[PDB]
């Protein structure tokens, strides 16, 4: 058991290359530990399809590496690819009891198959968003909160907040387990699945990035029961695309300044009981060919298509409330919509609608007081048996 | 540090049972070290769903493996069940300098949680592919390469060509990162993913494989962002199935054996910029209940259909241009296809057609100069609203 | 190599934290090795989105 | 005096009754006494208008405690009951260098008329807010820290953040 | 002055690393050497912004290489990543006698500053032309000839016919 | 192969001139070599279009 004194301030790189510490334990008497600058640069690099170098604080190989029970603050500032943790092939744990944070380019990574556990950590701060602005998607976003290729992480309830580019990275076939925690202000996307990999982000709540709040990419499958990915800054607030699923069940996408929900390229998402409110552009859109359910959600005062779809989209909506919208509520720009028993009120133009071929079959469908025909056939089939 | 000198010959099998060999390292003064004929046959069975008995020259369970920096090239060639490493539970890692080649049965093999790091290593001619003709799809192709079970492999810029049947094969929920891959010639198929697996192989090659390049069975996702899957020999060239998912973002699938890019069976493909030209039959197809993306693609002299959608499947080819095709340009057979703005030209016995209850949703189609008949419903509907 | 005789019935509670152990074994000459109420019960929270303390 | 030393992981539960220990004094090499898992869970239930049932560490009823001169540090998460000290009927002190934390129920607990000395001292995380989310004001927030009933407590410049409940 | 029998039919790569064979030169009676398949399947590979690896049947790095007075012409096609000849940081000359000829995948590379003197030389059929359909935009084309990096080349009246991709 | 041990500590500048060493490679155990003043300043001047003195 190591005990790293209140006057121990560290500055020089720990390195362990194959080396079994199962037993070994580093704790301080200080609840944080301050990294400044390292006595030699020694660097790591990664051999993988993106070629990253590193220079970590902490470091291990092929070796199951000794549990960690404080906190890392970085407080060097000259250097650019300083990472707290890198773990690659070892068996990394933590005490619940602090992380990496403030650090230049990433907070933990894992580049061989390495099981992290990070349940009640914190990794904030790491990246570039001390410099970058607000309301801007056009500029360099750098450093992750964490990265995890081709790895495994059980980290519960982390608060992940304010890091440069992506607060939480999986990808390259990941399989995460990040749950209850809060990721917010991150410079890009919040949280991004990535090229196969798996989470399970359940009652997780990610606000006020910049860039998309959650991203599910290239076949990545990520569950968000009950989260709040909400108040984009720029982007919309949760996005899946190439052949990518989701799981909104319950979620809450508001206040985007961009469509609330996106779903695109092949995807499929579900939100049950959503609600995609205020967004400046569509509440809830779907573009080609992909599958949204909106089964009893709601989309109010957005500031265009309360819900849409697009070139071959189907979204699902048996009893959503679509009423306040700023543009047109439901409309079928060459999709499908399906809606039982949709409410539309106080519309600003269109009410429901279809074009280009698109197909609407609203059965019970109760359109009031848009303010443009409540209704609208444009060279397109509408089927609206008995409606109000 | 074990060095192998060059007088060295293997002639036995090293079998590791619970040996936490975390620190040793195998190197080799040769480049690579030639395996003969074992002195003694021990062979290993493995319970699994399939069972099959092996003989593997390097064999680990139930314990950390040591690192090998070596390539084993087999120059026996009288056991038909011979292999190179067989890891079970073993993390076992390589020095980007070797990998089995030239084995009967497989090359290397991965059971259980068994996470590999064979990275810009080669596994070539494991099998039977010196003894098959080409262009017989009815052939008893033996051997395989990189079989993984429920397994993480972590292996970039790897080369695995004439490969008996698999080339790599994922399978039983088992992660895999095999990226910047080439696979040339093999037998079988050249890539599969089987069975609940997940993988990533983006700008990876599979070319010239007899039957299928590229598979994704049973609900396994697979992510090929730029690779080029062409010049199969009388079989598709990517091929989802059973509700897999692939990403095909901009892949090449030219001069293919028979049709193609192909989706059958409740998967789903996002291929946008993809390039489907030159093959025997339908450049793209999504068939029985699929969905396949083609915002942009090119689908020309494909010698059937460019496009065509068959039992409910829908395809998206928004600005898509397929032209110079030898059937008809685009077909739904009780399908959906979308087309925005599609470009075709020269066509050949359709220049756009919707038969058997399909739907076919082209607002601003640009088709021209088809040999016969140009648009045509046969017992279904076409959205042409502006067409040209 | 740890055999449980035929008499031994299973009233303690084994908690091997943070050891590798692969090469010991535990066998019993019995088939099925009961387990009767332990004398000193001690449990074990997992700390996940369900929370259930497991006496194992 | 009781030197602690170095080497020494609590993990036993000290319990005194009845004892007039007010010369003796409990110090240790290290700034913080971590409590690992306890062997044998020994409990005393709380007779009160609230019945709570708490596991503490040290434990004094009727008597004098001796004074304390380390921080307890818990380090065992899984029992939701374990507190660090139970005072009953107790005058306690601490001598300024120390004082219970990231303990799960109670970091410190004053029943019955006892006073408390602990000055300067630090009782934070101890309780349930490493799982609970900010900004909701309606969830099961379980823990507490200085409890104190019927009891005296003289405690300046002390520290007490991120406990769950009060 | 190394003379190659008629006899001789090449199976086997040659390695050098770091020889300064400036005065060695290789020759050989008949006009044209053979290189059927090679007896050990030795690779090398090239870390650079395109990462590819081969099977070279003549390799120097960091090294001067010996004259070459012959043709080499591929008799193996199972190989479809073989390699006729691949300088690294090499001064490689030919006398006008030969090239390498029907590889499968390159017939020569010059990486990482090498140099290479292949004048009146014939690097002609080695790629995937033998097979590919003329007219055909979009097809595999692959193969290679003389794939020159970062390095010099001074040859004239070269004869480069019927080569797979460049 | 010429091996830098852990205990090196560069303090000496290296001139080669007019030598042909293909073969030889120096390496160390340590990841790094540190470099501090050394106890001869030689100095080499290039004679270019900007006139530079470096110390190597």
């Amino acid at each position: 058991r190591v005990i790293l004194l209140k006057d121990y301030m560290m500055r020089e790189q720990l390195f362990l290359r194959d080396k079994r510490y199962n037993h070994i334990t580093i704790t301080s008497e200080n609840d944080i530990v301050e990294a400044y600058e390292t006595e030699l640069n020694r660097q790591v690099e990664i051999k993988t399809n993106p070629i990253f170098r590193v220079k970590p604080l902490f470091y291990g190989i092929n070796s199951t590496f000794p549990k960690i029970d404080f906190k890392l603050q970085n407080k060097d500032f000259s250097d650019t690819i300083n990472c707290g943790f890198l773990m690659d092939n070892t068996t990394f744990e933590m005490t619940e009891r602090g992380g990496s944070t403030h650090f230049n380019f990433i907070g933990l990574c894992g580049v061989n198959g390495s099981h992290i556990q990070t349940n009640y950590c914190d990794f904030s701060y790491n990246g570039n968003r001390e410099q970058l602005e607000e309301y801007n998607k056009d500029q360099n976003m750098y450093g992750d909160g964490l990265r995890i290729f081709n790895s495994s992480l059980t980290g519960n309830y982390m608060t992940v907040n304010r890091c440069g580019e992506i607060g939480i990275h999986f990808s390259h076939g990941a399989s995460g387990y990040i749950d209850f925690t809060e990721a917010r202000f991150n410079g890009h996307h919040g949280l991004m699945v990535t090229t196969g990999s798996q989470a399970s982000a359940r009652n997780c709540k990610i606000t006020d990035t910049i860039d998309d709040n959650v991203v599910s990419y290239a076949s990545s499958d990520i569950d968000l029961r009950s989260s709040d990915c909400s108040n984009s800054q720029t982007t919309y607030g949760v996005i899946a695309t190439r052949s990518s699923n989701i799981n909104f069940d319950k979620g809450i996408a508001n206040g985007c300044g961009a469509s609330g929900i996106m779903a695109n390229r092949g995807c499929s998402i579900d939100a049950t009981g959503a609600t995609a409110s205020r967004n400046k552009w569509h509440g809830v859109i779907a573009s080609n060919n992909s599958k949204v359910d909106f089964t009893s959600g709601n989309a109010n005062e957005n500031g265009l298509d309360g819900i849409q779809c697009t070139h071959g989209s189907t979204v699902q909506a048996r009893l959503s409330t679509t009423n306040g919208n700023k543009r047109n509520g439901v409309l079928a720009y060459a999709g499908d919509v399906y809606c039982q028993e949709i409410n539309c009120d106080g519309n600003g133009r269109r009410g429901l609608e279809a074009t280009r071929g698109g197909y609407v079959a609203a059965y019970g469908a109760k359109v009031s007081r848009s303010k443009d025909d409540n209704v609208l056939a444009y060279g397109s089939m509408i089927s609206i048996n008995e409606a109000l």
